[PDB]
């Protein structure tokens, strides 16, 4: 087995399974979902963090936005709910009567999904199963439900991975101060013993009644407690081998680092695995003002994808349901755009590797993207050359044989020199959906 | 904004409104004012500490005492109240049915304090407030009261400062021997993770609920909690630049060291800010044992404060009220002793400055201290010479005027070798009240 | 006395003379005054950290560049002394044969400047003292003589305060690969117990052949001898109590905080002490390259040391020396010509502290900064403004006399308004150098 | 970058070459070479740890033998070279008379191995390199010449990858006493800091003079230089990214594990990268009394490199030169056949990976190792089965197309059952050499 110490732990390495997988949906869904309200601001990365937090586009901190008062957040909260209105009343009106998990995952198998990440608790503290060590559960205030382990019935009979999410880092539960600046976050945490203890139960708990295939912390490991998971993590993968942590502990051991929006983006191969994530708009949380102006759209999702795969990683697109437990319109049919999408192309996605290089562009600018699956190469287009010729640049190569993907129909090619050139007969071009792509096989 | 570490919390230094301001009121009170009695030994540094907590003097230290039987307290108790009567049975006879927050403002006011403090807990762990953490407080029990934000409120609207005493080191709600020598206090402390957290979720609630002036501390901070001061101060300082905390918290971080009694009392100017603190008697805590031949006199209490000016230090001067909210009449006379001396001679003491030198004396023995605002140096005698000619030894004045205080009567004077000599017109020398104080504008 | 612990050395507080000495010159000469060149690209705060190690303009860095291979330096290097000239044979050709230390005492007497810091040990190792824990020092080579030494005793002999620099935290002695990038600075470094006590030993050895007036460190101390400074400042302290520190150790203790060119710079008045610090142009040592246009003018220097000492710091100018010893003329001249403004505003200047507010502006954008000496406020704008009607946009005065500085003739002047006019009669604005100073007494 | 830190050197994972390598050479030469000398009593896992240090069957450990008097070895050293001999005078006659490193680098080549790595200071302290840190070095002693130096060439121009063998836990010239019973070893080590630098700057210089493509350390890294790490391996991973280090250190970090002789051996697949290594007979040094009947024949070396590879290891096999630089026949000639096998399987060695399964075995116990290519599955029988129908007890296939190794010829198989049946026509059988292989494409 496994022993409780980081050098014994080094031994594990992120699964095949998740290497493999490629795709997989994240579910920020609580409380907060009952607001459902927040200033679409921007991407983390391009909104300055001076201002970021008074004017916050992640709808799932709400609790902390209405914190600061005079803020878009509290305005709009005390017009619409009023003053004598607290943030933990909205447990009590978080009653899903329309939530369907399975439903939810048919919705996220059409997609391409080959695991989900629902967040157990989040900043606010609420939990979603029946925790032992609180009362501010979904079990005893609102839905009245276990929606962790509901959800995990169902995507596991769908027959996707089931993994959890857990804010270590943070607990409103547990300060009062809101967050006003990216210094706050140093010393504005619930930084006692007995929160260590808490977070420790918390895990080592859903460890004990869902053993998730991903456990994916968040805003670190309250210092107290990380010498606590050498046992943890000796615990969890000693009753599931092929379980993964991810890298928000703080600790000296992860599977697998994460990236997110613009922050921690790799440009070219890591040498790690790793995974993406980000909301189909700009907050996780759902933000009914947001709009499709500021969400992405099925090809830009398309396009995430390729990039994040031809880098060696995953990417974790998040849904943001409704307070009611109904995945809003505008997000369902992107899961359903991109779930189509990886029916015609998924052989070129799920199961490759890196190729020598993650990209390349033609004469006239459309990126490329590679990945790897033995000797098969794949080629992937962002987006479709209307020409026949197609010069890519800066790329030659030693196959003999490049076929267009969708049909098979071996191409004609040459390498022109610091070039390669291929032919793609318009008959061809016109079969592909949103990307050109070819198979090279040397 | 502070950082939660030592080396950037450095960047904190004494307000100068705490600086500037010399004298404040402590008040010691609670649940051990009802037996309101101590033996009255002596003085701390003078009474042999292997028979002090046998025979102690500080009557907050009541439940200590009847913890060792057979002690003064224990045979005390044993005859008034009887064995079967709990020490915590006194929560509910502290009924504070005369207090007047705002009679006691007043009071202080008249007294010359521009800061006070009272005890927000005690080593006997009785809470002051509604404290959210322990349900052995003045809300729940005795008073059904907030003592604490009620006089805080007072103390502000007359316009002095406000802050809190908070018992971290010690607490007897958590351990049963009682400390019988100064080595106990080595091991006879709560010492659990438990306790470490309590105390800073109480002060933590303590800032949040009135944001004191001062933090001031008492027997140290649990040593498994020292590292979350860092966090604490940082939190603080955020929220009030001009807060404050004294040096009994352990850490590298202190705005003004503080001396008790005999103890720790520097001698000549120290180089640092730091603040004396002592009864108007030798208890902190009423003793209805004590009489005039134990308490100091309005003299003796205007030296103590020009002594500790004269050395950079402040003087918070402890008040120990009645159970019924009543401060003693013993006292009552001798604060307003004080209040009109600060009347008449108050320029001379807040706003100083230390001079080069603290202390002086005359050929015939009056000991003399010295204190600045810019080019104005007060000269303050400890009593009021008879004779005219008054003669200052080792010293030599480079100013050419010296005006008689009081009345800013040009006097004549000159230095006769090593010592300086003044002549003090009768007239003038009836006119001050305990203290001759010239000033020299050199 | 000051104990081993940082409590204790909380005790210490900037001393007096450095507080009130307002300016010093910092001296940055080295065996890398030998080649004397950089590429002159810009100011700390302004050049992207990106290309800054590889176009390094601190000619101090010359080593660290040099073992750059393609860097300019390394071009440069290799056509004047050759592919085989290591940068320690410099240490053989360093040999201050024009060297007067009366001389430089005297220049930065004339300067205006109250103490003198030469670096002792800059980031390439050589010591410019007999120290006996290397060989590499100005006695064994170069010089043959102790640098330290001989400059400490004529700028004490000249009246001045002599503090030391030392290079705590990088020694290129102790390496082989060069700093390339920011990151690069958190494992390039000597690493070793050994080297912590070689740090150790050294400035114990500056502290008891010398005994400084400042213990100057930088880049930080070796994270495996932090502990030993608890030691080291209590034995300077208890041989030199008005002796200090600078920030740059990575410990709690410290007396006075730095700001390196835009590095650091404080918007206003912070609360503590600290120094700003510059080159008379961009390089720290001897730059061959640097010509007039990259030198401030005795104008802007002016301007700067008012600024600085407005918000409470004190200016710590660089000059960089030839290998010779001399002092390039283009870096005397300014020295002199800021002597010169000081000869004549001294006043407005040393000994002042600062006033409510640092800053201020004239209708037409002209600056003003203030400072404060007792009850008399020093208003000072940055240059002569030309009309007679000055208006100082928000700020009234309760003062009632505004009097001309360098005549002493009264002026008159009312509150119009947010703001404040006064009449400056043109014969007097005649009379002012670089700035109209103006003295105000409420 | 690398950042010297746990978390961020887990980025770096064992570099390709590594693992697609399968065969190294280690080679223990030293002056204690020139004795040559050992009692051959066993295999490490087979003989008692109790007696183990007295009868020492590890050549290289003769020191440690020589310092316990009454040990063969004890005896044999007075017989042979007399009672006033020191271990430390070997290293006059270590002279390496007869040796040069390309044909070194050549027999290894030849051999098979991609990789070489020698010992450049083993548990005597000797130093097979110009050290700047000890005399006691081949290049002022014995050989006159940088061993380590001279075969990193070579090696490199054989077209080798080169590591380099480091004692960092034990080094006896920091010792007198000898260890006796495994419990020494935990109190008989150099134990200063002193030490702690020593390997740390001995290291680096190894890092900087010749980059290692592996850093192989033995017995541990001294307690108090443990962290030193974090910074070397950034240090080296940012001068060589391909590098790689192994797990004898003690600390979070290693890209290998290693498994001696019987210690520590995988039973199956295990999930991290692991190297085998073992004397081609028992001791690593050489030792004259071993003979044939000590080593391992070519038909055991070529199982052992097939179970080893089999099960994702890679052999690192131990050469032991004679004191004059040359390579006894015996193990010439094992190395030299092995070589063979691998000219003629290599393509179901190199560059593989575990299948599903490592093992397998016939109906009449012969055992059956498995190795990848993609799609490619090799099947190799520890040895060549005499029948024609052969049967592989539990194991189906979904295949169809099963082919003869070395002759491509088809050959016809069925799924018979829990069992594969499988006909190998004889005159195929009889091609192969010390194992049939057949290969088969799913």
């Amino acid at each position: 087995r496994y022993k409780p110490d980081w050098e014994s732990l080094r031994e594990h390495t992120v699964p095949k399974w998740f290497d493999k997988a490629k795709f997989g949906i994240f579910i920020h869904w609580g409380i907060y979902s009952v607001p459902g309200w927040a200033t679409p601001t921007g991407e983390l990365g391009k909104v300055p963090m001076d201002a970021w937090f008074f004017q916050n586009p992640y709808a799932e901190w709400y609790e902390n936005s209405l914190r600061i008062k005079e803020s878009p957040t509290w305005e709009y909260h005390v017009k619409t709910y009023g003053e004598n209105f607290e943030y933990e009343k909205f447990a009590d009106l978080f009653t899903a009567e329309k939530w369907d998990p399975q439903e939810w995952a048919d919705l996220f198998k059409k997609a391409g999904a080959k695991y989900v990440i629902p967040t157990t608790k989040h900043h606010d503290g609420f939990c979603l199963w029946g925790t032992k060590y609180t009362d501010f559960n979904s079990v005893k205030r609102g839905p009245k439900r276990d929606l962790v382990g509901d959800l995990a019935k169902a995507v596991r009979e769908a027959g996707l991975r089931f993994g959890v999410y857990y804010s270590g880092g943070l607990d409103w539960r547990f300060t009062t101060e809101p967050i006003r600046y990216p210094e706050d976050l140093s010393y504005i945490r619930p930084n006692t013993y007995e929160y260590a203890d808490y977070a420790y139960k918390q895990v080592m708990e859903l460890v004990d009644l869902y053993l998730p295939d991903v456990l994916w912390n968040d805003m670190g490991w309250p210092e107290k407690g990380k010498e606590d998971l050498k046992y943890l993590f000796a615990y969890y993968y000693n009753k599931h081998p092929e379980g993964s942590v991810n890298d928000r502990w703080g600790v000296p051991h992860w599977d697998f680092k994460t990236a997110e929006y613009h922050v921690n983006y790799p440009g070219d191969l890591p040498g790690y695995k790793w995974e993406f994530t980000r909301g189909i708009g700009l907050s996780f949380g759902y933000n009914r003002n947001e709009g499709p102006e500021h969400m992405l759209s099925v090809e830009q999702l398309v396009y995430t994808l390729v990039d994040v795969v031809s880098k060696g990683g995953n990417l974790l697109l998040n849904v943001g349901p409704k307070g009611d437990g109904t995945i809003p319109d505008l997000q369902k049919e992107r899961l359903l755009g991109l779930g189509e999408w990886l029916r015609k192309y998924g052989d070129a996605i799920y199961g490759t590797s890196v190729w020598e290089r993650c990209c390349a562009k033609t004469e006239d600018g459309t990126e490329i993207r590679f990945t790897r699956k033995c000797n098969r190469i794949f080629v992937i287009f962002l987006g479709i050359p209307t020409g026949e010729k197609i010069v890519i640049e800066d790329l030659n190569l030693s196959a003999g044989t490049v076929r267009h993907f969708l049909t098979g129909e071996r191409l004609s090619f040459k390498n022109v020199g610091k070039n390669l050139e291929i032919t793609v007969p318009k008959k061809l071009l016109e079969t592909d959906s949103i990307t050109l792509v070819l198979e090279a096989v040397e």
